[PDB]
């Protein structure tokens, strides 16, 4: 499975941003998926996760209530809606996926088989 992020760049504090991730549309598919984010020289920290079907989600504590993760398995996409952006949201955002067999919410890098290249998001006053 390959993954590719879209969205990003310079965004306004207090605004919103939607990131998207394209996943394989062929014979190999993602299971659970997630967004991770990385501050400089830090590890890829979990931000939001979603089960294969989309029925279950989880969020890092500082984004709960502001971020929504969703997916469209018909089109092989996965989205992060990021509201009320904060300076602390500045990071490289990575799309992540488990193998299809692991259908639960992904919350740990140990369970991420497939990574995107990442998209930088810089929240400016
Ligand atoms: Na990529």
């Amino acid at each position: 499975v390959q993954l590719q992020e879209s969205g990003g760049g310079l965004v306004q504090a207090g605004g919103s941003l939607r990131l998207s991730c394209a996943a394989s549309g062929g014979t190999f598919k993602s299971g659970g998926m997630a967004w991770f984010r990385q501050a400089p020289g830090k590890a890829r920290e979990f931000a939001a996760g979603i089960s294969w079907s989309g029925g279950s989600t989880d969020y890092e504590d500082s984004v709960k209530g502001r971020f929504t993760i969703s997916r469209d398995n018909a089109k092989n996409t996965m989205y992060l809606q990021m509201n009320s952006l904060k300076p602390e949201d500045t990071a490289v955002y990575y799309c992540a996926a488990a193998r299809r067999f692991r259908a639960g919410v992904v919350t740990r890098a140990d369970d991420v088989d497939y990574w995107g290249k990442g998209t930088q998001v810089t929240v400016s006053s």
